[PDB]
């Protein structure tokens, strides 16, 4: 009755869960389209909304619920299972129904998250340009000790061109690319010098608005696997600082090829949480 997405076992979050670390007491903010708070396979603890006319606990798109599900779908006897099922999950709505947002909305969600003591911030969104405010916001958060993860882009590769977007491209943020069930790079995955790590993003099944489950493709599906891995590491080593968790993700990743296409490689959380 409970499904275990191929993604969980691939990054070895399952081996870590078995030792008893599931992310309990770790606070994760999901900056997205909101989350369908009423889904039986999710436990949303609070949040804020920076989008006019929509509250933070509804998702009229589905993208946000899906991401939330990869980080934390409940460990129970139904639906799916998240990377860090026991985390404290906040939904910060920065994107609208159609899936897009304004830089000031985003900057507001990023600062909300710093002021409210989030340990991990997930951003499965990106644009061609950043801003000085966006840059300030991510530098300070990370300087204040939060772990910031973003999706690199579903821009693919084209020549020697860098197709990573903002805020992934900022060096205070972990840019995440996507792989398939065979650990092969998905065709859509952005490339460039700022690519840091790879995670599952092709054919990812997760929670979906109106109490169901669905399969989606993207770096948006990949990023959450890393936010969640960050949270596992912290439930195991509370003592760690942000750049210590980060450096653990990249140092112990599985080598898959050139860094321009794969960063340091596929994440392995068992190795990282050593
Ligand atoms: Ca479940
Ligand atoms: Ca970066």
């Amino acid at each position: 009755a409970q499904t275990v997405p191929y993604g969980i076992p691939l990054i070895k979050a399952d081996k870590v869960q078995a030792q008893g670390f599931k992310g309990a007491n770790v606070k994760v903010a999901v900056l997205d389209t909101g989350i369908q708070a009423s889904h039986p396979d999710l436990n949303v603890v609070g949040g804020a909304s920076f989008v006019a006319g929509e509250a933070y606990n509804t998702d009229g798109n589905g993208h946000g619920t899906h991401v939330a599900g990869t980080v934390a779908a409940l460990d129970n006897t139904t639906g799916v299972l998240g990377v860090a099922p026991s985390v404290s999950l906040y939904a910060v709505k920065v994107l609208n129904s159609s899936g897009s947002g304004s830089y000031s909305g985003i900057v507001s969600g990023i600062e909300w998250a710093t002021t409210n003591g989030m340990d991990v911030i997930n951003m499965s969104l990106g644009g061609a340009s950043g801003s000085t405010a966006m840059k300030q916001a991510v530098d300070n958060a990370y300087a204040r000790g939060v772990v910031v993860v973003a999706a690199a882009g579903n821009s693919g590769n084209s020549g020697s061109t860098n197709t990573i977007g903002y805020p992934a491209k900022y060096d205070s943020v972990i840019a995440v690319g996507a792989v398939d069930s065979n650990s092969n790079r998905a065709s859509f995955s952005s490339v460039g010098a700022e690519l840091e790590v790879m995670a599952p993003g092709a054919g990812v099944y997760s929670t979906y608005p109106t109490n169901t489950y669905a399969t989606l493709n993207g770096t948006s599906m990949a990023s959450p696997h890393v936010a969640g891995a960050a949270a596992l590491i912290l439930s195991k080593h509370p003592n760690l600082s942000a750049s210590q968790v980060r450096n653990r993700l990249s140092s112990t990743a599985t080598y898959l090829g050139s860094s321009f296409y794969y960063g340091k490689g596929l994440i392995n959380v068992e190795a990282a949480a050593q």
